């Protein structure tokens, strides 16, 4: 059966915590004032919840409440840990507070208002800088929760929420993350489809932060080369495809070799042999000005197949790519 495997960075933060802080089904939630806060506006709805703009009517301030669906009890109290585990980390969303929605009967969680406008509503028309800029600061927000023993598992532009006036980045919808526990296997099914690694679409269950990093990656592609998303699979077959045709059919085989597992068979008829393409070939007189070799280098190291392989977040952050960011 398949060889383990460990992340290579914060692997036993969890073990060595309290029960308290990762065993999330004992978790006990502390429940604010309904009555504090009026919805205004709804701004989304997706599989899980809904989201509105609010208004907390105790101190005027403008808040966003995202009212569970009814999904599985478990999975409430481990977004509420996580965010409470996450609460004050850079670029973390602040959960404000959780009251339980008199309508619904679930609880509404309450964040600090951000501007309603995600990563995907402008990360196409960035200058080269604040690319650079923008991923330093996500790459803040993913060292933090993986070094808090927590993957996001749903990374993508959606979920990182962008006020560009004030240069100001959150990384938001904590539903899906996960604290990491090395040896255990985890659900293949998170992430979206364009932004999940290649473990999860070989269904490899013993996975890492780095799968946080190969989304990452697949953000960073879709910026600097200004093709969205970067991977086009039409399902998550083709989307392994997709990936192959950029990082070629050899290493897609030496990774599941590695791992000791078997491509699913429906592969045999639509994998082929791709060879592994310079990321040159993605650069044309439209995204030249996003691309430099720095850039190149650093999507090189994030889009591995072996998620052993792939930099960590401060690996990331050290690389040159970011020299020409001005640090606070
Ligand atoms: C359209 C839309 C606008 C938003 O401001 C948020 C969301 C969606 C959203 O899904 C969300 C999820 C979350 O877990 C925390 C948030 O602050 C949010 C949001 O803030």
């Amino acid at each position: 059966g398949p060889v383990p495997s460990r992340a290579r960075v914060y692997t036993d933060v969890n073990t060595h915590r309290p029960r308290e802080y990762w065993d999330y089904e004992s978790h006990v939630v502390e429940w604010g004032n309904q009555d504090d806060y009026q919805l205004v506006r709804k701004l989304g709805r997706g599989k899980y919840s809904e989201v509105f703009e609010a208004i907390n009517i105790t101190n005027n301030e403008k808040v966003v409440v995202k009212i569970l669906k009814p999904v599985k009890k478990k999975k409430i109290k481990r977004e509420i840990k996580i965010l409470e585990n996450l609460r004050g980390g850079p670029n973390i969303i602040t959960l404000a507070d959780i009251v339980k929605d008199p309508v619904s009967r679930t609880p509404a969680l309450v964040f600090e208002h951000v501007n309603n406008t995600d990563f995907k509503q402008l990360y196409q028309t960035l200058t080269d800088y604040d690319i650079r800029f923008y991923m330093y600061e996500i790459l803040k927000a993913l060292d933090y929760c993986h070094s808090m023993g927590i993957m996001h598992r749903d990374v993508k532009p959606h979920n990182v929420m962008i006020d560009h006036e004030h240069r100001k980045l959150r990384l938001i919808d904590w539903g899906l993350a996960e604290f990491y526990h090395p040896g255990q296997e985890y659900n293949v099914r998170v992430a979206s489809r364009y932004f999940k690694g290649p473990e999860l679409l070989v269904d490899y269950q013993m996975y890492d932060y780095s799968l946080d990093m190969w989304s990452l990656g697949c953000m960073l592609a879709s910026m600097i080369f200004r093709k969205e998303p970067f991977f086009h699979g039409h399902d998550n077959y083709d989307q392994l495809v997709r990936i192959a045709k950029v990082l070629g059919t050899e290493d897609l085989y030496d990774y599941i070799d590695k791992y000791n597992i078997e491509l699913d068979p429906r592969f045999n008829d639509i994998l082929g042999r791709h060879s592994r393409k310079r990321w040159e070939r993605f650069v044309h007189s439209e995204n030249q000005h996003l691309v430099s070799p720095e850039a190149l280098d650093f999507l090189d190291k994030l889009l591995r197949y072996d998620h052993q392989s792939r930099l960590t977040a401060r690996e990331a952050m050290e690389h040159p790519y970011f020299y020409t960011v001005v640090k606070d």
